[PDB]
């Protein structure tokens, strides 16, 4: 997959899968933009923007300034999120609302300021990272799959809306995957892949939790010219938990 002169832009890209999306984008040729609320590593192999993607007015400004400077945003991907955990009635009011902000709104403000570039130039592709949460109820994480549903939602409008200018708007949904979200919860690995039937969470059948890399190359098929048919499709990149759901 030749990403070539193509500007890719790649919200939460100081770490986890962010990070290793903007990576994959930058080893195959592309021209690559991350964002991120910080960047705590010592280097990185694209330009970085500090940005608060809940922000409205932060998203306005450097949207702003960088689409001054570019003819083309030839991929945007949204791949920031925060994980909030708690029974539904124990879960804190500020940990309702930032999930809400970060992981709705800040595809939401993106969107509202990336959208008239996109039908300006007449094209594009658009990948937003929900969750498989978002596709089946898990206990624990009520609020988390909650946003990453409304995510899902919104980004697929916004694709029906986008569809007449020629852009195409995916998603993927990872199931676990060993990135710095998921290791704050070692037997977990195992007992993640056996499953907890009573929690009524199915093991992986692959035997396997995902890696990053795993997702990233997800995230390049849809964003590239092989999926130029592809739009309004979610993939779930899980080992086959959920069973299709
Ligand atoms: N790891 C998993 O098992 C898993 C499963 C399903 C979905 N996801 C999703 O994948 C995406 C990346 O998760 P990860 O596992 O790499 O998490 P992570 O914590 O390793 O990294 C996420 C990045 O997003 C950034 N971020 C958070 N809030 C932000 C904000 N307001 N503005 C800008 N950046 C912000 C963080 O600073 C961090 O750099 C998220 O949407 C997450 O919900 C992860």
């Amino acid at each position: 997959l030749d990403f070539h002169g193509q500007t890719v832009w790649v919200t939460g890209a100081g770490k986890g899968i962010g990070y290793a999306t903007a990576l994959a984008f930058v080893e195959a040729g592309a021209n690559v933009t991350g964002f991120d609320l910080a960047f705590d590593g010592e280097g990185y192999p694209f330009a970085t923007e500090m940005l608060d993607v809940a922000d409205a007015d932060q998203v306005r400004d450097v949207c702003a300034r960088l689409l001054n400077d570019i003819e083309r945003l030839d991929v945007l991907v949204n791949a920031a999120g925060i994980l909030r955990m708690g029974a539904t009635d124990q879960l804190s009011a500020e940990d309702w609302q930032q999930t809400f902000a970060v992981n709705v709104g800040g595809a939401f403000n993106l969107f509202q300021q990336t959208m008239a570039q996109f039908r300006r130039q007449r094209g594009g592709a658009i990948v937003t990272v929900a969750s498989d949460a978002a596709h089946t109820p898990r206990i624990g994480m009520s609020a988390y799959g909650a946003s990453k549903a409304a995510l899902k939602s919104l980004a697929l409008t916004v694709g029906l809306e986008l569809a007449g200018s020629g852009v195409r708007c995916n998603l993927v949904s990872p199931g676990s995957t060993d990135t710095d979200m998921q290791r704050t919860l070692e037997d977990a690995e195992q007992q993640r892949i056996r499953g907890f039937g009573e929690q009524f969470k199915l093991g992986i059948p692959l035997g396997k939790i995902a890696r990053p890399q795993e997702i990233a190359n997800t995230i390049l098929f849809l964003a590239s010219s092989h999926a130029s048919h592809i739009t309004l499709q979610d993939i779930v990149v899980d080992g086959g938990s959920t069973l299709g759901a």
